[PDB]
């Protein structure tokens, strides 16, 4: 039983029973495990693009192939063991020893690590992949050598890591099927050194069956910090005093690229020209206008987030010449040309060989906005003679399907989140290593194959970010492939849905006090939601 006034209720990113706290398995780890319990070398702030020293006191390129971080002094694990450069060293090297660890690939371009003292980590690279390194700096959680030292690979990969031993502001406290509770670690080093202190003694991650349940909670004042997508925002504000980031439409910040992955290995979705017909048959205007009531922004064909630093590298002419539009008559014309015609007379087009075509289109149950969006896509596909069947599995099955590539059509925003480089977006789309993976956690979920994308991805990755002309050119070349082969169809920019109320906690960020990115998704707490905790004030 938790004291209400000492407790902040968060919801929006827990859609399965909390059952994993393993920093090595971020796809299964309960939201907050990284960020609240395990710490990263840097914070990252999507509002500004700034990296802010967390564990790292500083991080610099000494030269084009050498990166050095100097840790802050006085960092400790929760069990009072000093956190040192060897902890950081270990974090990387355990993956060279055990290649099954998802980030073992870094050693294909990381040559070795030096630690001239216990605060200093020096990375020397065989092949410096800058864009990817930048992201590692704020996404790779640092783990305790003295805890994991003598575990084998199966233990590391398969353990649940209950009551994870970290260095961060919180510990795991308790949980059940419907919530995860974090309790503030009072002797946190972060407070002694950085002078910050997360205001709630307890953070509860609330799991809910569907978005509609969360709204009732908010109206009852039982959620404080909500990332659920909820309708009727003007009314929520006026009638129920629930607040959003912006006072006016679109009300929410934009955080992701929402679109459709297609199974590139299942006929007829294996056909580029069929994928194109699908893209041209979909009109997002009623999704944007009616499902979201103007609370999201519609995507252009390339799908670069308008509020992101990717725009700095926008390949404008490529999009103009190769982008698609909603054009259902041309979609039908393409389908006729390919031989996809109705031969039994039920209004659906068959294969040229005369065989029926039925494609499932799926999203998680309870994501009410995507379920509605999926049905308008279904109705829009029906009208060009394409039989799409909506399917809303449990979130856990939705993600298993995604990783395994066991889907026909799939609504997706997994890895397309805002970032410091358009490389994340293209990697999520094209991720070549998916073709030789049972489980693809990184992207390319529909197993799209292309002989030139891997080289393009790498060339982009090793191009210094300040080389605008070259990064732009490479985004152009990659965008050109995306636009012509459409393995992923961008539709709109997902809202960073963020609704709060002030009955228990106040001083939330918004457009008038825009101090932190409000995202409590797994792996996102170090992008701002932790900083919000630092800044919250109890209500009077
Ligand atoms: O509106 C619908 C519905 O929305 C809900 O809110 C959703 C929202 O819609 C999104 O769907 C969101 O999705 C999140 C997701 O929950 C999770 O937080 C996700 O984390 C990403 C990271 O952002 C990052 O991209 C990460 O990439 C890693 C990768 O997966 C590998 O693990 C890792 O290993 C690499 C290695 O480092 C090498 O660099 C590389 O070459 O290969 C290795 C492995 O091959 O590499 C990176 C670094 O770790 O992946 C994770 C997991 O994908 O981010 C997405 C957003 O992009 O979820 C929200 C919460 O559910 C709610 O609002 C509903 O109410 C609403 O109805
Ligand atoms: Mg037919």
């Amino acid at each position: 039983v938790l004291e209400r006034n000492e407790t902040m209720y968060y919801g929006g990113s827990l859609w399965s029973p909390p059952s994993n706290w393993n920093p090595f398995t971020p796809w299964n780890a309960v939201p907050g495990t990284t960020g609240l319990v395990y710490e990263t070398m840097f914070f990252y702030d999507p509002l500004t693009g700034n990296f802010d020293p967390w564990l790292a006191e500083k991080g610099e390129w000494l030269d084009s192939k050498t990166y050095r971080v100097v840790l802050r002094e006085g960092i400790y694990w929760h069990d009072n063991v000093p956190l040192t450069s060897e902890d950081v060293r270990f974090t990387f090297e355990i993956a060279k020893k055990y290649k099954g660890i998802h980030y073992s690939s870094v050693w294909e371009w990381l040559d070795h690590i030096e630690t001239p003292d216990n605060r200093t980590v020096i990375f020397v690279f065989k092949d410096p992949r800058y864009h990817e390194w930048n992201e590692l700096l704020y996404t790779l959680p640092i783990v305790p050598k003295h805890i994991w030292e003598e575990k084998d690979e199966t233990t590391i990969l398969q353990s649940s890591n209950e009551y994870p031993l970290g260095s961060g502001p919180y510990v795991a406290h308790s949980w059940d099927q419907n919530k995860m509770i974090f309790e503030r670690f009072e002797n946190w080093w972060g407070t002694k050194v950085m002078g910050v202190k997360p205001a709630p003694k307890y953070v509860v991650i609330v799991r809910v069956l569907s978005n509609n349940v969360a709204l009732g909670m908010l109206m009852k004042g039982e959620l404080d910090f909500s990332n659920f997508m909820l309708p009727g925002v003007p009314i929520l504000k006026k009638v129920y005093n629930l607040n959003t980031w912006y006072d006016e439409p679109p009300y929410h910040l934009s955080s992701t690229v929402v679109g459709l992955f297609l199974n590139a290995r299942k006929y007829p979705l294996s056909l580029p020209e069929f994928r194109r017909a699908i893209a041209m048959s979909i009109n997002a205007d009623p999704i944007v206008q009616r499902v979201y009531e103007g609370a999201v922004l519609k995507a252009d064909p390339l799908g670069f987030l308008p509020n992101s630093v990717w725009m700095k590298y926008y390949p404008k002419e490529v999009v103009e010449k190769h982008g698609f539009k909603y054009d259902p008559e041309e979609a039908k014309s393409i389908l006729d040309k390919l031989g996809f015609r109705d031969v039994n007379g039920d209004g659906f087009r068959e294969t040229p060989d005369g065989k029926p075509i039925k494609l499932t289109i799926e999203c998680p149950y309870g994501w009410t906005d995507w379920m509605q969006a999926i049905q308008v896509i279904v109705d829009q596909l029906k009208v060009v003679g394409i039989n799409a069947e909506p399917y809303f599995p449990d979130s856990s099955k939705y993600y298993e399907n995604m990783y395994k590539g066991e889907f026909d059509i799939e609504m997706n925003a997994n890895g397309t989140g805002i970032s410091s480089t358009p490389w994340t977006y293209f990697n999520t789309i094209f991720y070549p290593d998916a073709l030789e993976s049972e489980f693809s956690y990184t992207g390319n979920y529909g197993r799209y194959q292309n002989p030139e994308v891997e080289s393009l991805l790498e060339e982009l990755n090793r191009t210094p970010l300040d080389n605008v002309e070259k990064v732009t050119e490479l985004c152009g070349k990659l965008g050109e492939i995306l636009l012509k082969d459409l393995p992923f169809i961008p539709l709109w920019y997902g809202a960073m849905a963020f609704i709060t109320q002030d009955n228990v906690w106040t001083n939330w960020p918004n457009e008038h006090n825009p101090y932190a990115w409000p995202c409590g998704w797994a792996n996102w707490w170090q992008t701002g939601a932790l900083k919000i905790l630092f800044n919250l004030k109890p209500a009077k």
